[PDB]
């Protein structure tokens, strides 16, 4: 039985646009704490909300009586900040909220060799507040691989932590996880890296992709999306910079980030809206549509501008897009997310059943028995042709 275990006005900072706004929150038994434009027993909230195995944390700045809670969701390090009126009603917040993550830490239980010096360290892929991204090559192995490495005080304050290694994504486009470990210091995620190039480096020189192309990527996120999705997990990172190629030509999204790029946020997520499965596919019709294109369907220097565009303008299109892909991207950007192309009951259904991709077999999709239309330069998982 799910049960409200505390709700109420707060103020909360916009996870991109960083501004306060206030926003009614429900903190439910099942670890969800989601915040409304207004005070609204539902569907399966996602585990991006959840509140379980967070660490909280109070703060006096920007202003007094603000309180972070801070997730390890998978490899990344999520926070979301909060500011109440008094510090009472922080500590009240912040106690409630650590009850919920209690219970459910009681519940999951009830219900069910490697270190640093293995690796050369060859190239920083990223750097964020709470880690890092490096290529590494394994020293046993001439494996290459990306490591993301985050100091331990920062979701701590963990030999448990090493079980992601067992929850491991199987989807053949998802980023898979080879080994997890900790120093004194730190956490160490291992995970496989594609050496195809970067979508971005293959879409920029080619300038266009046929639409047959742009089918084939584009089925392959959307069967990954249907999986995540079906974990009741939302991606929320789909652009063309998070996409490459494996030495055969198929999809890999990549799971580099570390705590945006304003011309993929989906309109619901400007306005701080609850958002769900269809900023997902607010994303395809974005990196769709680049491929496509070649181009940004929104784009403005001035992002008050990018705004009002992604908020407001009708999507144009180029009269040679043929009229099964206008429709696929029109269905993709429809700004009210429940009258998006993918954004009802069925999720990834509705997209799977687009004339856009009539020709496919969506098996032939996971099993990876569709031809890659375009074959990298590589040939075999050492060459390293595309590391720059
Ligand atoms: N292994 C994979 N390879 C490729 C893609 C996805 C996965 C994957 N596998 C996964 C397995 C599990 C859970 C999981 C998720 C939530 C709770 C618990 C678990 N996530 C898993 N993802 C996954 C989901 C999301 C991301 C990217 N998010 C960025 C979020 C953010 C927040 C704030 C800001 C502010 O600005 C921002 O910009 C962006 C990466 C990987």
């Amino acid at each position: 039985e799910v049960s409200v275990i505390k709700e109420g006005w707060l103020h909360k900072r916009g996870e991109y646009i960083k501004t306060w706004r206030p926003r009614y929150f429900l903190l439910k038994s099942d670890g969800s704490f989601i915040g409304y434009k207004e005070r609204p027993q539902t569907l399966p909230p996602l585990n991006n909300f959840s509140v379980a195995e967070c660490q909280l944390m109070k703060t006096e700045r920007p202003r007094p009586n603000t309180f972070v809670i801070r997730c390890l969701q998978w490899t990344t390090v999520i926070e979301r900040t909060f500011h109440v009126d008094s510090p009472d009603e922080r500590e009240e917040w912040m106690r409630a909220i650590q009850m919920v993550a209690n219970s459910l830490k009681q519940r999951a239980a009830a219900e069910d060799k490697v270190t640093m010096n293995d690796f050369d360290y060859l190239k920083l892929l990223g750097k964020g507040t709470f880690g890092k991204v490096i290529l590494v090559r394994e020293k046993a192995t001439g494996r290459y691989y990306a490591m993301k490495i985050l100091r331990k005080e920062v979701i701590i304050a963990h030999t448990v932590t090493e079980s992601r290694v067992l929850q491991n994504t199987r989807h053949p486009f998802l980023t898979a996880l080879k080994y997890a470990f900790q120093t004194h210091d730190r956490l160490c995620f291992v995970m496989e890296y594609a050496n195809g190039g970067e979508l971005f480096f293959h879409l920029s020189r080619e300038r266009v992709f046929t639409e047959e192309r742009a089918r084939f990527y584009g089925a392959e996120i959307v069967s990954a999306l249907e999986y995540l999705h079906s974990r009741d997990v939302v991606y929320r990172d789909i652009k063309l910079e998070n996409l490459m190629l494996d030495k055969d030509g198929h999809i890999k999204i990549t799971d580099f980030g570390l705590c945006g790029t304003p011309e993929y946020l989906a309109p619901e997520v400007l306005e701080d809206n609850d958002y769900g499965r269809a900023v997902d596919w607010w994303g395809l019709g974005v990196v769709m549509y680049e491929m496509m294109c070649g181009r940004l369907p929104f784009y403005n220097q001035d992002h008050e501008r990018l705004f009002e565009l992604i908020l407001m303008e009708e999507i144009r299109f180029p009269r040679t897009l043929s009229p099964e892909a206008k429709s696929l991207l029109a269905g993709l950007l429809k700004k009210d997310p429940k009258q998006r192309l993918g954004g009802g009951p069925s999720d990834a259904k509705e997209v799977m059943e687009h004339r856009f991709f009539l020709s496919i077999n969506w098996q032939d999709v996971v099993q990876k028995k569709l031809l890659p239309p375009f074959k990298p330069q590589v040939t075999s998982e050492v060459d390293t042709r595309y590391f720059d």
